[PDB]
Order: C-alpha cells, then structure tokens, then sequence
C-alpha cells in the first residue's frame, strides 16, 4: 500500500522552525568566512592585516587569477604578489575548504572592501561612472559581491528588498562584465547566477544582525530605523526597469 | 484498391470517446513511478525515511538534482547530511533506472509535501515568490514546483481545471527559462511544449485518487467546496494568457 | 544542329502529359496499401484495435516505440512490448516487412484525424496553442496525415484555403519537433513539409470523391467545398504569419 | 627601363574583337549544350524526346541524383528512372564532358523547361506561392538557373538589368533550401556562388540573341521593344532591398 | 638617464625620412619589375599576346590555372596548357622567380585597366552590379591593379576621391572572392585591402606623370586633375557605404 | 572568536594613500618603459634612436610580427627589418621584461610616435579619414594606444575625462579593426579590453605631470591652463553618443 501512505505523509503539516533550519545547512557555501580568517592568521602572523588589505585591493582590481595578472605588472608588484602567493599558499578559482583564493579573502573580510571601493570606484571592472549612468548616486559600499554579507535580514521586508534589489543592479552589470559566458541573456537568467551566492551570505552566521544594520547605517544606506537612502531607493528601482 | 474501400470501412466505426481516453493515460509520458519511489525510500530509510524525505524536499527544491555537485559548495555539516542520504538511499543524478532514487523523483512522489514547502522556501527557490508576485499579484506559493501537477484533480469542471493549469504555467513559464539555459530566442508556446508532456501525465496519472487530490488544493486554498478556483489563481490565470 | 534545339519548343504545351509523369516520379515515404495489408496479415481480427492504439502511440508518444517504453507506466510498457512483436515495429524507415507507428498513422489518415479532436490536449502542438494563432483552430488539421485527405479536384481558391489552413499547424509543430530549427523563416521551414505534403494529396490512394466527404464530415468544407470560416481564418492567418 | 617599357605596352589602347573572343574560349562552362543534345539523340533514337521531356520534370522536381531519389519512389517511376539511367548512362554532380546529368538535359533544353515551370510551380523545392510572397506575381519561367540560358545580352542595359535581378530573387531563395551549409550568409556571399554560371549562360553563343528575346517576349517577360514587364520590374526592386 | 625620453621627443619630426621609410616598410606581393623581366625572358616576341591573354584569364577565370582548365572548353584549356608549360605559371603566392596569372595583370595594371570596359559583364562583380551603387562606375577602377595607377603628387582632395571611388570596387570585389568577412564592417574590410592599396598607390614603379596621364586617358581626372562626376559619384556612394 | 576582529579589522578606517600605492604596484603593465629604452642603448648603441625611429614607423603601420610583415616586403625593406630583428633581438605578442617588441619600442617612445601619426596618418589599420567621418578635424596625435603615456592625470577633472573619452573613440574603432573576435560587441564590453592598459599608462610614473601636460599642449590639445581643443571636446562627446 502506497497510495494511502503518501497522504499521511503530506498531512504530517509543516515545522517552519525545522524546515528553516535545514535550508541554512544545505545552503549555498562559497567559502567559509572562519577558516579563511583562521588560515590568514596563521599563515601571515601579525602581517596578516597589511597582506590581506593589500589581497582585497589585487582581488578588487586585478581579480581571482594570481599568476596571471602577475605576468602584465610591474616588477615590484610582481615580487610582491609571488611573496603572497607563497606566505598564504594561493590558489585560482574554487578549491578545498582549508585553501585561499584573493576573493575568499575580499569576501570574509567584506567589512574593509566595501569602504576599500570609496576609494578604488574607477579602478573597478565596473567603475562607480558606470554604474551612476544606471541610478543616480549609486552607492559604491554595494560594488562587490561580498557587500550581501553586510545586510541584515531581520530589517523590514521592505526595506531589506530595496537594498537587495540596488545592489543586484550592480551584481547584473558586474556578471555581463566579468563573463563572456554573457551573449544576450535576460536579466532573469543572470540574476540565477549571482542570487544563490547573495542570500547565502545575506542569511550567513558569521556577523550578528545588529552588527551588519550598523556598518549599512555607517556606509549611509540605511537610518535609524534602518529606511534605505534615496541612492538605494532609486537603484532598486532601476533594477526592476532593467533588462 | 481493395485495400481503399477497407481504410473507409474503419474510418467509418466512428469515435469510442472513452476507448482512447484510457490508451492515452496508459501510453502516457511517466518521468517517475511514485510507488515505487516511496517503496524504495521506506526500503532504505527505516523508521528514519520520514524525515530524511523532508531533508531530501528541501536539498532538491533549494540546491537541485545534483547532489555530489552541491555538496563542493555547501557547509561542513551539510557536505555530512547529504553524503549520508547519497549513501543511505543510493541517489543519482538526472533520469536513471525505475530502481533509482532521485532528489527530484522524492520530491515529485511526495508532492503532497513539497508544495507545502514551498511557502517557507518561497525565497530560496530559483524563481522567488517575489518573482511570482511581479507578475501576478498573491501568487500561490504552493504551485511554485513542477511536482504541484499532481495535485490538480482532472474531474474539476473544464473552466475551473483551465484556469488552475494557466496560473501553474505561469510559474513553469518562468521556472523553465532560468533552470535551462539553452532557452535562447523562442516564444511562450515553445516553452511550453517541453513542460507539458510531463504536467498532464502527474494531472492524469492514477497516484492519488480524484477526491484525494481536489482535497488538497481545497486545503491550499487554491478551491472552494465546489472546485471553483481563488482570485489568485483566475489573476494568474489570465497573467498567463497575456505573457510572452 | 542548333535548329532541333528550336523545333523542340514549337511542340506547344501538353498540361497533361506533365500532370501524369510528376505523380509517378513524387516522393514516395510509404506504401498505405502494403501497410493496411501487413496489419490485417500481423494483427488478423484484432488488427483494428492495435491500429487506434498504435494511432494514440503515434501521435501522442512518437515514432520511436522502445525510446519511448522507457518513460511509460508499467501496464503502457507492456502493452506496447505486445505491439512491437505482434507488428515487428521498427524507427525511422525500414523493409517492406516491418511497420512504424508513424507509417500506421499515415496509411489510416481517416480515423487519425478524427482522433485529433479527444487527444487534442495530448499533442505537442496543443488545440490551445492553435487557437492562439487562428480562433476555432481544426482540431482534424492537426497531424502530416491530413495532407492525405485533402481532394486536389476542389477549387483553385478553395483548396489553397484548405492548405494554407494545415500549413499554419505544420509551420508550428515543425518548430516543436526538430530543435535544430532555432530561428530558421517560414520559407524555410515550408520547404521540408510541402514535398509530403504535396504528395499525399495528389496520391492515388483514396479517390477525390472520397477524400472531398471526409472534409465535408470534419466540417471543414461545405456541399459545394467552400470552407469554413475557421479554415479561412487560418489560411489567412498562415500568409501574415512568420 | 622596365618602368618605360610597361606604358608603351600599357597604352596600345583597346580593340574588344579580340579580347572579347578569349573570353569565349576561356569562359566558365558547366555543360556543353551541344555535347548533352549530341548524346541525347545517340542514346535514345526516335524516343529522345519523349524522354527528355521526363528528364526535365524528374530533374525540376526530384533533383539530380537519380539511384538516391529512386530509393523514395512509386513502383512505377522508379521503373521509369532506372530505364533512363541505362539508356543515357546517367551520372550524377558534374563529370566528363561526354556524360550526361538530368541538371545537363534540364539545362541544355532550357526553352521547354521554362515552360515547365509554369504547370510545375508547386512541385518545385521553392514554390510559385513562396516566391508571390517576396514579389507579387513572380514569372514562374524564372524560377530554374536555366533561365539565365534564354536571356539575350543583346538587350539595353537598364532592362536586361531588371531581367537579372529579377530571376536573382528566386536564385538567392533556391540556393538556400538546395545547400544546408548556407545557414545565415549574406546575400552578396550567395551572390557569388550562382552569378559565375548565370553570367557563363547568359553569354553563351548557344542559340541567337533574336531567338532569345522571341522566348522572353513569348514568356511575357518583355514587350516588342525589350521593355521588362511589371512583375519583372518588381522582382527587381525585391531583389535590392533584400537580404 | 630616466628624462632623455624628451630628448629624443624634442628632435622634431622630419616628413622626408618617415614617408622615406613608410614607402620601403610598405607591403610587397609581387615585384613588377622581375614579373616583366621574366615575361620577356619566356615569351619572347610572343611576351605581350600571352600577358594580353593572362590578364583575361586572370580577370575572369581566376589564379588557379590548372583548376581553371577543367570546367573550360578543348580550345580554351589547349591555350591554358600552352601557357602554364612557357610561362611556369604556379598558384596563391610563390617564390620572386614565379608567375601567377594574378602577379601579371598586377604588373601590367596599364593593360589590364583598359581590358576592363570589354570584360565588365564577366569579372566577378560586373559593371552593373557597381552601378547599383553608383551610377557609371568607372570600370577602369573595376581590379586591384588600379591602384598602381594613382599619382599621389595630386591634389590632396582628388586623391582622396580617386581612392574613395575605387574602394567600393575593392569593399564589394572583397565579399566576393573571400567569405572570410562574412558579416565584417566596412572599416573592417578596408584593413584588409589598403595595406596592398596605398604600396601600389605610392610605390617607385611608374612616375607621377605618367600615372596621371593614364588616369586622364581613362577620364577619370581632368588637365589639372579634377576627377570626374562619376568618381565623385562613386567617393561619396563610399561614404555613406556599409 | 573569529567574528569579533573581524570588526577591529574593519574599525582601522580606510588610508586613501596607502592603498592607492598599492594600486598602482598591482596595476596592469603591457611594457616597462624604462627596460626597454634601457635593451635599445644597449644593442643599438649610436644608431638606438635611427633604428626605433624606423620601428615605430614599422609599428605603426606594419604591426608587431617582425618574421611575418618580411615576407610582403621590398628586397630592401626586408634587409633593414632582418637587422633589426637581429641587431635588437626583437620577439612577437608580449614576452618577458628584458625583450624588445615594436609594439613596446613605440609605447616606450610615446613622444615621437604620436608626432609621427600626423604623417602616417593615412597608413594606419585606422585613416586620419576613418576617424573624421566620426568626430570631425579628430587629432592624429591620439590614433595610437601609446598616446595613454602623455596624459597628465593632474589635470582637472572634467579636462582630463573629455582627453580620455577623445581618444577612446580611437581605441573603439581600432580594437574593432585589430581583434576579428569583437563582432558586433557593445561599446561598453569593446571598452573592457582596452580601458584596462590605458590607464596603466595614464597614472604610470614615466615621465613627469608637467613634461606630460608640456606635450598636449605642444600637440595642440591643451592650452595653458589645460582645457582641452574644441576637436577634443567634439571626439569626447561623439564617444559617448556611439555605440
């Protein structure tokens, strides 16, 4: 007998609670932000704070490719590089979890390389011009992907879409940028490339709720209360006009 | 010649409505056998197949078919759970043998539960109910899975059974253009011919009886006592009619 | 030497002599007769009802029994198994020994057509998606096997009507059923299903008599042939289409 | 210097008679009317004719390759195609001169074909209804490469301009559907595939530039001056502005 | 040591040793000189009825003799034959030492510009396909080896229009003869064809006055070297190009 | 626990020069200058500065593949390019630090090369003509990628943006013409590949601001103060109008 089996099993009701549980264990998990930190500590001793804002300005401009970029640099910057490849045992791409790549790096410590992209703007693959000829103002706190690990999902669900829907105008604009995999996919084919990674760290463990509402209200995102600045606001928007 | 006069004399015995009814269903498009998918699951999961089909929902509705795939980009304790249920209940990846167990197999057998799961998973689904809405306003969240197929009660008056079918096309419309990338430029009827060969074999199938399935969608509240559909579904209806 | 060259031409023009040799040298898929005649000879006095069955396998599930075997239920599997030994079913094209699902569909056109109108939701191109291009789209226009029904004796106007009518469903499940047909026009698309279609009207199978009562029963023409409103619409339909 | 000995030869000016002659000699030539005709009277006798005539048809309607269209045939016909395969020792592509191809006979014969056209306008691989659609009222006796073969060069320019163009139309349709190869290319690309033979053709000294206009007037193609018909005209145009 | 960068920058530029050193740099696919050399060598007296029948070879049947042969008449192919064996003819691009039948109609660019207005309907873009584009194209301008005729010592704007008019020859003749540039811009054709263009256009073979004296012979510039009508047509006909 | 320095980490504010240094350490570099005047001194000795004069003149309109550009050559043109080769040790693509390309001679020497674009102007893959037919009198001295090396980035804002953009428009038209894998690329991805090594150039330290600024100005690009020639601002605007 089966058929009957199948209803009792579907009658059982839904535990919210256990289910939400489950989603955040099977979650996407791009890197871990503890063993990346962990591993820096480690490897660098009290240099692993100058190496790894010097990691976020090679990952934020010059990419994920170490051996790569190092062949079109100076000869400082290459001696420097290779250094760094050593010392943190570097690698390309996505590999094992006990591995560093220049963007886990940029991506745990999300906290500096958003204040870092003030800065480097029009260094960017997508320099912050760019992106104010698509919204005005266009917050530059939200130019990287890792920016996701700096939202707060306990905000209301209003707001924490706004913020979520400026950021995804930049995320839409950078993914076109850094793939040629890009031939003329709709907005809605490229959003399922980078939303996964985003909720991921947008619901992550790592970095308390009131923690993440105040480095937004720090970058000028969002109030008090935690209302997204008009520049959010008026991306957001943007976002849904967008193809 | 002979062979002529013969051809009329057949084409002549006129139409047995429910002759032909019965050889489409029995000849009919069948993805997965959900006898034996639930056969299979309390074969090898015990006691414990009640819960690690809720985690298997969950992993296929959020992460996908691929297990082995999403395990490299998953938590410590995650990579764990699945590895264990990989091993557990044998699972593979894509379309294998009747012997076989699929996320998505466990998911479409067991639809009676995904659907429900859909309203907590609303916004880590590949199309988010947010998504839905932008489209049609109150969308239900219980038709955002192919599996909800096998929900719809076919005895439904033709009217009320059209307008639950357009609003679940709606989703599959969207859900179809982002799992498949291969899309490229094509219209709304060609979208449509790829999910509708298996959405009227789960409508028509013979797993879960009539009353049974109407039951459900009453209790989703996408049915009233009669059969006649929400406002959410009749809006989502005719979004589906007027989309591209 | 050139002068026969010219003597050539003067012969005038026989409309006739052409009209006979252009049937003879068509393209030739099947064989209707050979098919009816291998069912009776495989199936004997069941061979009628194998036949509606093998009909609904055709147009619902495809040409290719033992693909198609493999996603079906296990009382579906079984029956068809039956069929591919009782009929010795083959793919594609094969010997004058072995039938197709599609060849059975084709040879009993008649009753294939009829049974487009119940399995009308069950087909790639669904009645629906038909009614989308043209309104009160002919369900009895919806599979390659009508082309074989068509009378070529009807009106220059009225039979263009019937044609142009099928060639909208035609345009659209040529589409559906080749994937290699991304973006390709309509001329193109044409070009691969008017060489059939062409040839199953001015077949000898089925006389023009015949052929002209099937339409008249499907309602699609009346006692005179002009046709229905809903062929009109989808001929016209069909010229605007791309 | 073998700078001033180039002009002296460069400017002994021009006499056309005999460089047009080397041209002649030296032209494109795909099949030698008079060779094909020769051979059609050797092998069939009395019954050359006849034959031809069905040549013509089996080659505007079911191509060139004869053993393959054979296979997909009536019992009747292919009894017909296999007593012509024999009896003119058919081959099929382009072979030796003294070979004979149901393209050579459709060619060589090029007045009846035309004609042909006419009755056999829906049978062909590019439909008279196909080519309405892109020219209202398209000649049918236009639409085999034949036709370049019934064109007189004799005619003024602006009018045996509009004849080309006109006949191009179905040319750049029908190279379409016969070569799969040929997926998205441009126009111009087609073009120079079938404009080699046309011209070869066209400037053929077989059969009279009197004799080729009386078929074109016959036609309805031009008038008793040489003036190109309506339909002509706007196939023409048809041809320019397509792509 | 890190500053004599601006050193070398502030030495002025000298236009006699750059445009000096351009015209050596310049491109090279055959040498004129060595050509005619050699067609003096093997011909004989017989050395211009040949190069005459070279260029016609050349400009209608293309540079693969020994292909050419095939598809073309027992007369034709026996002179075709006779040529190959006293000329040593070879195809694409050989050694110096080697003819083509395109290295001889590139060397006696004079000739083979004049043979033009009698083989306009047999090149392949005619004369009517370029005057769909501008009206009375010249067809002296209808062959790459007219660029071996431009005198640069003209006017800066008559060059340019010279030039402009016969790079809708060389943009259409491109398409033609390779299906590389299968959808490629103008701008990306040009890069292909005016490299060969502007060393012919500049190169030591043939004196400003004399160049000019064919360009008027072919009415295509004045006494003082306006171009005419025609020209200017084909220039702007360049321009508004794609 | 890890999450706490993170935010010690993300709490020591952002030190505009010290990743700005950083910046320009990692920063793309097609070509080390310096290196390469230093190799042209060292093999050509006397003759260095005749000899790069003639390799930009074979840069600038024969390419960077010395072996290849030797075959379509004069018999006394391919002589001086074989000593060339062998006298400077001269390599194709981008090889190591230490080797010579005419790609890099011509970079290196950014002065001379872009005085000698107003003379070659009509032999580059990209005409002086090309380029007016999109913004008009377009300044010759910005048709090469080197022209990157003679930009002051001291100069405001709005000045040094419409120099850029000017010569974007070059930059845009020429990758199109020397990359056959473009296509039909937007503007935005085409700016992708050359907006990379631009800059590099721009914010490089060879040479000085004030000797860089003395050269536009020299060019006719700049006045006094700086504000770029109404040509500049014609070309800076038909940049940003194109597609």
């Amino acid at each position: 007998n089966y058929q009957e089996l199948a209803i009792q099993f579907a009658a059982q009701a839904v535990d919210r609670n256990e289910i939400e549980q489950w989603v955040r264990e099977f979650a996407y998990q791009g890197f871990d932000a503890r063993r990346v930190i962990e591993l820096l500590k480690q490897y660098g001793g009290a240099d692993w704070e100058k190496d790894a804002k010097k990691m976020i300005v090679l990952a934020l401009t010059r990419g994920n490719k170490p051996r790569r970029m190092m062949m079109k640099m100076s000869k400082e910057g290459k001696a420097t590089v290779e250094a760094l490849i050593n010392k943190y045992k570097l690698k390309e791409g996505n590999p094992s979890r006990d591995e560093l790549t220049l963007s886990r790096v940029a991506a745990a410590l999300a906290g500096r390389t958003c204040q870092a992209l003030v800065v480097l703007s029009e260094w960017l693959p997508v320099t912050g011009t760019t992106m104010d000829g698509l919204s005005p103002a266009y917050p530059r706190h939200m130019m990287h992907p890792s920016f996701a690990g700096m939202v707060d999902p306990s905000l209301p669900g209003d707001y924490l879409r706004a913020i979520l829907d400026a950021h995804s105008l930049y995320l839409l604009q950078f993914s076109r940028v850094i793939n040629p995999n890009l031939r003329g996919r709709t907005k809605e084919e490229v959003a399922a490339t980078f939303t996964q990674p985003m909720n991921a760290a947008v619901n992550s463990n790592f970095i308390s709720h009131e923690k993440r509402r105040e480095f937004l209200k720090a970058f000028g995102l969002v109030d008090s209360n935690g209302k997204p600045s008009a520049a959010v606001m008026a991306a957001a928007q943007a976002y849904k006009t967008a193809a």
